């Protein structure tokens, strides 16, 4: 028995094993576009992924993750509301059983079909493990996905999902360029938050892009063919692996645009 997204181990149950689930800076949250404050002091985001080195893709039972080599400043995020350099370590998605749901963050209560999370850690802390224990340890770039035209740069990812259908499976995934998953504009909203999966640590500086990317119905459909279960067990489709919006509490969402 452990956490998941089912009726008996879902998000509503997480607080029993992870008390911080009821914390003061939990994520995701609903972004109220009319209450968000435009902050003129927010610097443009700086994304340097030209030297990114992907290593492997794996199904960990909660989602599928694409891991990168973070032993050097190959793929980093700077600028915006950030102080210092943050290295990309992995990216994963959150999707639904239907196109009308799937994203974790919502915009004026609107839900998207999926949400992409590019996770980076503050190099000042030496490694990911140390970074998660700090209030400014991580920086997660959130990108919304809507169903429409296919996204060419996502196809390499969808085609390998068949090889990691069940929990525990992993496969070599080299030379994948994450720049193909970025929207045209880098305008964003930012607020202090947490990881959206256990341990739910409050060490994240969220950067959510305003412009979503479009993916085809066929591409998202392949996401839905993955399994939460491990091989040799009753099949449970990996769908709706998203956490519902949490209380904003004493926090303000800032916008880089007006
Ligand atoms: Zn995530």
């Amino acid at each position: 028995h452990h956490w998941g997204y089912g009726k008996h181990n879902g998000p509503e149950h997480w607080h029993k094993d992870f008390p911080i689930a009821k914390g003061e800076r939990q994520s995701p949250v609903d972004i109220d576009t009319h209450t968000a404050k435009y902050d003129p002091s927010l610097k443009p985001l700086s994304v340097s992924y030209d030297q990114a080195t992907s290593l492997r893709i794996l199904n960990n039972g909660h989602a599928f993750h694409v891991e990168f080599d973070d032993s050097q400043d190959k793929a980093v995020l700077k600028g915006g509301p950030l102080d210092g350099t943050y290295r990309l370590i992995q990216f994963h998605f959150h999707w639904g059983s239907l196109d009308g749901q799937g994203s974790e963050h919502t915009v004026d209560k609107k839900k998207y079909a999926a949400e992409l999370h590019l996770v980076h850690w503050n190099t000042k802390y030496g490694d990911f493990g140390k970074a998660v224990q700090q209030p400014d340890g991580l920086a997660v770039l959130g990108i919304f996905l809507k169903v429409g035209s296919a996204k060419p740069g996502l196809q390499k990812v969808v085609d390998v999902l068949d090889s990691i259908k069940t929990k525990g499976k992993s496969a070599d995934f080299t030379n994948f360029d994450p720049r193909g998953l970025l929207p045209e504009s880098l305008d964003y909203w930012t607020y202090p938050g947490s990881l959206t999966t256990p341990p739910l640590l409050e060490c994240v500086t969220w950067i959510v892009l305003k412009e979503p990317i479009s993916v085809s119905s066929e591409q998202v459909l392949k996401f839905r063919k993955l399994n939460f279960n491990g091989e040799g067990e009753p099949e449970e489709l990996m769908v709706d692996n998203w956490r519902p919006a949490q209380p904003l509490k004493n926090r303000q969402i800032k916008a880089s645009f007006k």
